[PDB]
């Protein structure tokens, strides 16, 4: 029947994509940036998600194709970006985007629902 999953929080993203962005910009294989990510997680259900995003990989699918399998982690443009990378050999590039992206989100999301509490309260 029916099915709802939910997000990960505004800085888990923005750490796993800085996290990723600088391991893939150093020059190693995806597949060894993806593992450490996910090795070096807090969180058990980033940690599963990157083993199960890796595997993926790893069958030869795209980290674009991969993460479509956690569209309520990753949204359409997210993933647009990183397809762009891939397709054009920018992908390094285009992760260091998305990291920055991500924690400028991280940084006006707290900001804001940080401010509704305070005043609320
Ligand atoms: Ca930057």
């Amino acid at each position: 029947g029916f099915a709802f999953k939910r997000g990960i929080s505004t800085p888990d993203l923005a750490l796993i994509t800085r996290q990723l962005a600088t391991l893939v910009q150093s020059g190693m294989p995806l597949e060894e940036c993806l593992r450490a990510v996910a090795e070096q997680s807090e969180k058990p259900r980033i940690r599963t998600m990157l083993v199960a995003v890796r595997a993926k990989v790893t069958e030869g699918y795209t980290l674009s194709d991969s993460l479509g399998d956690y569209p309520h982690v990753f949204d359409e443009l997210f993933r647009s970006m990183v397809a762009a990378g891939e397709k054009s050999g920018h992908l390094d590039s285009v992760l260091e985007r998305l990291a920055d992206y991500a924690e400028n989100r991280q940084k006006m999301r707290s900001k804001l629902q940080q401010a509704s509490e305070n005043l609320y309260f």
